[PDB]
C-alpha cells in the first residue's frame, strides 16, 4: 500500500482506492493503475517534472529503499495478478528488483522529486504507474 499526497490530491493504485477515494474522485484510468481522489488537507509531496531513468524506491516486502534504473514510461503487457486480468498498462517503467502484491504504492523518487508509485511485480521485476506527465497534479 501506499499513496502520493501533493495539493488537495490524493494519487493510489486504481486497484487499491477505497470506498472515499471513489466517493471523492478527480481522475481514474484503468489502463494505468492510477485513481486520484480529492483531500482537504494540503498535501506535502512535490511530483518531479523530468526524465530521469534513475531513482529510488520503497519496498515494503524487504522494508527497504532500493536504488534501480527504469525504462521510460511505455505500454507493456503484466503477467497475471490476484487484482487484475492479465493485460497491457499504459505509462509503465520497469526496472530489475523485488516487487510483491503488498509493495503497490511504494514511491519511486528522484532529486526532482516523485516519479509514481509500484503498480506491478514478478519475474525479478517492479514497475512503477508514472505520474510525471500529469501536470495539472501541481495546481487546484
Ligand atoms: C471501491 C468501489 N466502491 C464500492 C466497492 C466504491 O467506490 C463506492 C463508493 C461510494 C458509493 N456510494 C458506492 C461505491
Ligand atoms: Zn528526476
Amino acid at each position: 500500500s501506499g499513496a502520493i499526497y501533493v495539493g488537495n490530491y490524493r494519487v493510489v493504485n486504481r486497484h487499491l482506492a477505497t470506498h472515499n477515494d471513489w466517493a471523492n474522485l478527480v481522475w481514474e484510468d484503468s489502463s494505468r493503475d492510477l485513481l486520484v481522489s480529492s483531500t482537504t488537507a494540503q498535501g506535502c509531496d512535490t511530483i518531479a517534472r523530468c526524465d530521469c531513468q534513475t531513482g529510488v524506491y520503497y519496498c515494503s516486502s524487504r522494508r527497504k529503499h532500493y536504488p534501480v534504473s527504469f525504462s521510460k514510461p511505455s505500454l507493456i503487457f503484466v503477467e497475471a495478478s490476484e487484482y487484475y486480468p492479465a493485460r497491457y498498462q499504459s505509462h509503465l517503467m520497469l526496472a530489475v528488483g523485488h516487487s510483491e502484491p503488498g509493495d503497490c504504492g511504494g514511491i519511486l523518487r528522484c532529486q526532482h522529486g516523485v516519479v509514481g508509485i509500484v503498480s506491478t511485480g514478478g519475474n525479478g521485476l517492479v514497475g512503477f504507474a508514472d505520474v510525471r506527465d500529469l501536470l495539472w497534479l501541481d495546481e487546484e
